[PDB]
């Protein structure tokens, strides 16, 4: 390790509070993409110039034409990318990456392979993996790493902050800080848990309350602190149990109640480490409404992750919209304190 100076943020966008994403640089001159930064993946992906416009994603993305970098290293390996909600496919390839004030030579995905759904969906072009060498794929050493490698950042530390939407332009959408955490979005005292290990932003959970009965995972589980999800899960049968205590109607993936309950829903607290960290109604449900007559999305939905990283709740969004995260690389820890 070598620590130097410097902090560097990324100024976030918050597209409905569904989407969180910031610009990067590849290339020579700059080619600037929109992407999310996830801390359950480990690789950097873009759209590829080389991907045919019979994906109608690659009609509406930004796409990168190596032919007009200078600082362009071919490889050209195939990979194969799986989300949570779809995947992508390309080829590894080699460039300057341009993210806050930093600059570091990157391998990264060009994707010749972008479904419908969900990528035309997509607020962003990209992806930019936050998570351990461990779980990338072609064992491609992840930006972090490469950042750290160069000796400037004052910690091996980066934090999130993921402000509520806006009517407003003026709205910060939210913040990445790396090497440090901004005490600006953030008050009271960072409370920590250790990973279950190095390779996996994952940290055991020893209970989740809806109201005062701990009705949920009740022995233990595992929460994977997400910064690439927009909701907050866990497993099919905790869902349909925690979807049951707040008498809400399965739809096709995601949960809804009549609005006008919404308000009088009960608080979801989640246990980690030595604190209880309490969602309100407010917090979990799109309140576009108070009628009887329409319906009100919430924002926990189920996903079974499969081995080895799941079965596992995800706290995505959600939960980072309330708890300003710090991901402390040096200490394979997870700090949260109160977002403000
Ligand atoms: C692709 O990159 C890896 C990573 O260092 C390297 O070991 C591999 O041999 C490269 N292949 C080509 C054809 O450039």
């Amino acid at each position: 390790l070598t620590l130097g100076n410097t902090t560097s943020s990324v100024i976030l966008t918050n597209y409905m509070d569904t989407q969180y994403y910031g610009e990067i640089g590849i290339g020579t001159p700059p080619q600037t993409f929109k992407v999310v930064f996830d801390t359950g993946s480990s690789n950097v992906w873009v759209p590829s110039s080389k991907c045919s416009r019979l994906y109608t994603a690659c009609v509406y993305h930004k796409l990168f034409d190596a032919s007009d970098s200078s600082s362009y290293k071919h490889n050209g390996t195939e990979l194969t990318l799986r989300y949570s909600t779809g995947t992508v496919s390309g080829f590894l390839s080699q460039d300057i990456i341009t993210v806050g004030g930093i600059t570091v030579t990157q391998m990264f995905g060009e994707v010749t392979e972008m479904p419908a759904l969900p990528f035309m969906l997509a607020e962003f072009d990209g992806v930019v993996g936050m998570g351990f060498i461990e779980q990338a794929i072609g064992r491609v050493t992840p930006i972090f790493d490469n950042i750290i490698s160069q000796g400037v950042l004052k910690e091996d530390v980066f934090s999130f902050y993921y402000n509520r939407d806006s009517e407003n332009s003026q709205s910060l959408g939210g913040q990445i800080v790396l090497g440090g955490s901004d005490p600006q979005h953030y008050e009271g005292n960072f409370h920590y848990i250790n990973l279950i290990k190095t390779g996996v932003w994952q940290i055991q959970m020893k209970g989740v309350s809806v109201g005062s009965s701990t009705l949920l995972c009740e022995d233990g589980c595992l929460a994977l602190v997400d910064t690439g999800a927009s909701y907050i899960s866990g497993s099919t049968s905790s869902i349909e149990k925690l979807m049951e205590a707040l008498g809400a109607k399965k739809r096709l993936f995601d949960y809804v109640v009549k609005c006008n309950e919404g308000p009088t829903l009960p608080d979801i607290s989640f246990h980690l480490g030595g604190k209880e960290y309490t969602l309100t109604s407010a917090d979990y449900v799109f309140q576009e409404s108070y009628s009887s007559k329409k319906l009100c999305t919430l924002a926990i939905h189920a996903m079974d992750i499969p081995p080895p990283t799941g079965p596992t709740w995800a706290l995505g969004a959600t939960f980072i919209r309330k708890f300003y995260t710090e991901f402390d690389r040096r200490n394979n820890r997870i700090g949260f304190a109160l977002a403000r």
